[PDB]
């Protein structure tokens, strides 16, 4: 109980870290346009930035880092006041060091910690681009199907084919993010006897593409047209396996240990190093240190899996816009081009 | 109003700032050439670029920055002067501390700084690939329309379907570019009844693809030509996926915010370590290292959504140059080949 | 015997170090889901990470080099002390140095280190991305089987097909990983008889290619219908290939003996430049160098062949559990699709 | 005209430097072979590159920035030398500083100036593959159709159809280096009436892309074996777009200018803070900085735009060489392939 | 005579080394196991790398630059210690300087290093990726000629596209090693007729595949199948140009003078900066520095071009091992599938 009441006040500040940082990764984020992109590029970002950075969830992830470091350099601190004041035995000594090995290995350290954020915004890149294929490839594929298909007797089919192309996307946003309503985020794009069997599937993405590919199998089209609509389900496939190795696979678990590891070290001593040269100032020198350090740390390691920095909203809503402005716009194409002719 | 006379005296500058970059923005560029080049190696562009210097509009956005942290600077040098020359009750220290922690920390700012710039120079190769595989796509599809047609009874709709080739790269540059005409700029490439419908369309590159489609539907082709054909589209398709993707989603905005953090807080306390080597040349030493530093921060951010630095407007008259060029090719390539048979 | 009973004495530690990292190569590991991401992110990992440092096997593997440094360390530092006691005869110098010449090459030694264990990271990604090349290779193929094969009188022959798209990613994942029983894992996957032809290959994932190859050539298609199957067969040579290469060359040689070297001589001489500022401090100091230093070369060689940081098995079953999904599947969605017409 | 005979008398040496490195642009280059990577990889390359660096372009080139910025540091020695032996008024102080500020910024210039050289040579590397593509589809495209075409009816014109494939390359090398011949180059691969044609037309390489469409339409060729000809057309449209981006596009000229000003204002300073501890070392120690660092920024610039650094004439020429062996080698294959059946 | 006697003596020790480096290019390599894959990663690797230090043939290519810099310290410091005793005429100084200047330029020479090793890494993994290709291409194009080719009048020219498909990688490889006898590589794989016209051409690798484009001309196939298998050959023409532009096309020469030079003056003067602080231990450091720096430029020299760093007889011998295991399992897999049927 003595030893059961003090490790549990200790959790208090970062159970509510974890919990803020969770509760941002829910929040729902929206493609830039140019008036956001005016706002970027103000010269007023560097103010509202830093303004903005108690409100900022990656600072109140380093709150608990932050703060132990820099206790530790207040209890090096008031140990080495009290032996300067000779107010200890005598056989205790002032725990300082050469800031020496420090400045050799300095270099390292910050190679280090900029490689791991590179390695995750190589992650957050190669999800973007996933994202960019398939809606392309969705995008493609509903405009060959308005075209491609001409038969009057296949009208059904094609109407059905069309909501699994824009159904496809939303499938894999809500198979990627995980507390996702797919029967709400379906309920108005797939009829209900279609949604039910999506559903009863373990694999929503992968039954969707089963209905794309049995729904060109039944339409009235020469062989070669089908091979042709047939080869654009590919990206899809390809989309679903480039997503789920982002988040199956992380970054090697052994190179983000050593960047954790190397990092804690770095700033346990920290303070013994820095005393000789500034004496109480290792507490705010250990302050800003570990802000700054632990916050290129963290912003890749809130990067690493992106899936939920991307307006996957936005960009399953783009394709369903496309696709409806399409079958909107084809009588009137198709009586100007009769018109040429 | 006395602190609302104030709070508005200060925003003159970034305002300034801020109208002087937007209007960099939407200047006209031009492809560069042969002469251009020679220019651009000069031994004198280190003179003339250093004369530019009070023009150039990255340095007029850096304006503010740079000033908020020299009057920083010239405050704690005049507090440090004044406590020096015991103007002051004496309670009051003198703002002095070691370099150290700077020098530990000084390679992790560069670092971040440099990924920084280098992940927004990746977005703009990005943009210029998509930009050449755009344009070099739309020279294809051409060539090959020109060379397939043959049957004279779809002579009206090889030139419609012509005309919809070279005013797909214009519609996408309107689409990407914030104050486009693009009834302006299609008013001589499309006819006038075909404009009114691509006008009335919310995705305007997205109506001129539905146009190409149902042409190559409306051609009297063998299916074999017609799947090589409408397989030339898929481009175009891809060209909006990865335009649309740049300016949608920007650098993840935790590293944008980190670096923007990282540069204020170095510079609001770089004067107070630099004093007891430097004096009063903390004074021009911060507005050398501001001016320095958020210059790479700036140029990063100015081809973040890299779309405005690039010559739409050239590559895609260049698609326009070689179509018309190739339609009068025509008659004497085919006597040419005619008369080696 | 006096030289060779101290020769094997020296080997107890490196050969646990060996036997303890090879037994970590053969554990089993697991895509990673949500909830581990929220573990992984958590404000706790910098604790966690710290405490599990004595059951890392990178740690464990560090020990050879950091105790043969600390050592040198603890006999160059007793050497001085012994010297400056006057001790000795007089002629033995204090082995002290300027650490001025390791100031100017710290920058080059952090630089390469950093380099080959990002040249390692490159192989890994390679890795990684081939595995999702060939199973979202895989997950199409067997689609497009299950939608391409229609023919009641080839329901053997479908069923033999899907079979060994399954079996291929085991059949590669033996191929690859040292301790496999391709037998055992195959063993409800293929057939008895199929299975003895698989065992009597040497290269076993190229012959259940074969017999995807034969299979293709059995069934009745149309020619257009069975190119269209027989191109989805590439993906798999591909993935034999990547995967040999990466088996067969590693990083080359040169680049990982100079890394080595480098980090040897400048962990040689380190407490040497030390002693002036550090006294005995070099011994801590050489630990937290040398255990810093060759934990950044020890993760890149770890992860330089990088099939056993995979989950091979977890992405193989992933095949599977589609597969089987789709071939229930098959009755509803044919209803489903029968009643819209 | 004092001020104009004088500032005349300084545009000497930068006009020198100008003339002598375009000439150097224009020197015929060579593939590499064996013997000349045995001397590129000996021991006396160190010795024989500084023996030849007072004929190097790039040095020369060097020449202008180094000598503004030695006479600088002489001045600036010159007044410091005269105030320390009281020569003046006394109102003029000993122009010296701290060089902890360069320390803290030394970092970021290196940083820089890598980065902007490694995207130089990323454009060179791209210009190299774009360059590796055109001549390996040349070589493809001719060697199927020495195969495919197969009439002899068609004679006149698959002569005509491999002229246009090897003259291809040569007009895309014309079209991209700035003195060229096109006509000359062209002479004895095209005839006389069709290199009429190729030279009336603005876009050469669009032209003979023309014929080489023309020539497909007019074989008697199966309609799939000419859609798959065709096919092959596209890397050359793909070659134009790449090769004519690298001409009209150079780095964000914001970055290039950022490298220019950074280092000009770094050179001008230099002598004041080394003085305190060089005195009238500031001289060779600032010559050997500016040809040390703007050597790395002359490396980019001179690189940037790369197609003058390829051998575009020995590339051309290995596809006129593997056509004309191929045309020799026909009959002897068909006799050897007719004797095996 | 007398400076003809001495500039003879000066070349043995570069001779020598340049012998023996040569040597090792034409060393035979092994594809990597898993049990050297065990002891490439075991804890000895530190040691025995070390120990072979004085075998490796970089270090022996180091000796003429190392000794040459370590001379120079040696002359340096004799100078500069005559000097210190008053044994010179008095208007000689001692030749030392700050190391400030060093400092600041100490970063740049490290990434510039590094940049180019970079780079020449990047042309190993290039001409790697494009081995890989090809093998897996004719490991594809055999497995798909065994399937496809199915008429038994057809017997001897699939046998004859068999050895031809084998006979490309050895072609290839022996075109881009140096002593190469590709006549008695083909010995055994080329009928003695088949082989005679392949060494009458200069461009072998050309030759083979002219004989596999025309035995595809011979087949009794369907026009669709033809148009499917002739499209496996352009990864041979990819591999061709890809193969024959990295031993044509070195990295830019003025990128290597300028590392070149830039280490050479380092190590000219460095001696001079390190006097004050190191005296005699100018010589040792000279002699580490050198041979550290001197061996990252080295290891990028050796790699640049990188054929001969590849196993190509273990992966030309993969693919002629795959093939004649596949037309052994042949008659085993057609049974297995007729016994399903």
């Amino acid at each position: 109980s003595p030893v059961q009441t003090l490790i549990s006040i200790l959790r208090i500040i970062p159970d509510w870290s974890d919990r803020t940082q969770e509760r941002g990764m829910r929040q729902h984020r929206t493609l830039y346009d140019h008036e956001k992109w005016m706002h970027h590029r103000s010269s007023y970002r560097h103010l509202r930035h830093l303004l903005s950075s108690l409100s900022s969830r990656v600072i109140l992830s380093l709150i608990p880092p932050v703060i132990a470091f820099t206790l530790v350099a207040v209890v090096i601190a008031s140990y080495n006041t009290a032996v300067a004041l000779d107010l200890l035995p005598g056989i205790f000594p002032l725990l300082r060091s050469s800031s020496l090995p420090y400045q050799l290995t300095a270099p390292a350290l910050a190679l280090l910690l900029v490689f791991r954020t590179e390695a995750s915004y190589s992650r957050f890149e190669e999800g973007r681009k996933s994202w960019t294929e398939v809606i392309a490839g969705a995008n493609d594929f509903a405009r060959q199907i308005i075209s491609s298909v001409e038969t009057s007797g296949d009208a059904q089919l094609k109407k059905a084919l069309l909501q699994y192309i824009v159904a496809f996307p939303v499938a894999l946003k809500c198979h990627v993010i995980y507390g996702s309503d797919i029967a709400r985020d379906l309920q108005n794009l797939l009829e209900v006897d279609d949604l039910l069997v999506v559903l009863n599937s373990k694999h929503r993405p992968g039954c969707i593409i089963q209905f794309i590919s049995r729904s060109l199998q039944l339409l009235k089209l020469e062989e070669s047209r089908r091979i042709m609509l047939q080869s654009k389900i590919s990206c899809f496939h390809e989309g679903i396996g480039i997503c789920e190795q982002l988040i199956g696979t992380p970054i090697p678990l052994s190179a983000t240990r050593l960047t954790s590891r190397f990092l804690v070290l770095w700033h346990l001593t920290l303070p013994i190093i820095l005393w000789d040269d500034c004496h109480w100032i290792v507490v705010p020198a250990t302050f800003i240190s570990a802000a700054s350090l632990f916050c290129i740390e963290q912003v890749g390691v809130l990067i690493e899996e992106p899936f939920p920095m991307l307006a996957l909203d936005d960009l399953c809503n783009s394709v369903r816009n496309n696709v409806q402005e399409a079958l909107a716009s084809e009588k009137l194409i198709r009586a100007r081009l009769a018109a040429k002719g």
